[PDB]
């Protein structure tokens, strides 16, 4: 069971833009960028929504790595606990996803992966909440699977296009 965030916020339009505000020393930075495109892309792919990377300028959608208070009342845990956290559609910091820094973030399984995580962070910063169903990748529960042959559940999509369609 899917869930859209309270107040239902979505996106209202197509072309959206995202910036990484700063890199993460435990990948290399193409790594980092590679991880996030591709997250990105998974939503892309099932909907009418087209991302695309700035390196100046406001971006819709802000990607950042920070460490306990970071400047916007949810403080981050040390390693450990709280992965990561974003908010819904809407100017300012809406759309933003924070990665907690004091994860080690893995291009695979070494700590804590980014990609995987991000395609979860992604989809709070799209409008969806958490959803019931245990194979959705917006299941609260953190779970490393094949990165090479991941896919978006049947709930996911449903979830996603039940807000912008395709
Ligand atoms: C697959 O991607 C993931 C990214 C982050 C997490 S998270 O464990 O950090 N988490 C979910 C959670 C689980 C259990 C109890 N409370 C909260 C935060 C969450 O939902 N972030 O988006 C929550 C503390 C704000 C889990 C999975
Ligand atoms: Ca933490
Ligand atoms: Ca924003
Ligand atoms: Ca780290
Ligand atoms: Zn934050
Ligand atoms: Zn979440």
């Amino acid at each position: 069971g899917f869930r859209e965030m309270p107040g239902g916020p979505v996106w209202r339009k197509h072309y959206i833009t995202y910036r990484i505000n700063n890199y993460t020393p435990d990948m290399n930075r193409e790594d980092v960028d590679y991880a996030i495109r591709k997250a990105f892309q998974v939503w892309s792919n099932v909907t009418p929504l087209k991302f695309s990377k700035i390196n100046t300028g406001m971006a819709d959608i802000l990607v950042v790595f920070a460490r306990g208070a970071h400047g916007d009342f949810h403080a981050f845990d040390g390693k450990g606990g709280i992965l990561a956290h974003a908010f819904g559609p809407g100017s300012g910091i809406g759309g933003d996803a924070h990665f907690d820094e004091d994860e080690f973030w893995t291009t695979h399984s070494g700590g804590t992966n980014l990609f995987l995580t991000a395609v979860h962070e992604i989809g709070h910063s799209l409008g969806l909440g958490h959803s019931s169903d245990p194979k959705a990748v917006m299941f609260p529960t953190y779970k490393y699977v094949d990165i090479n042959t991941f896919r978006l559940s049947a709930d996911d999509i449903r979830g996603i296009q039940s807000l912008y369609g395709d």
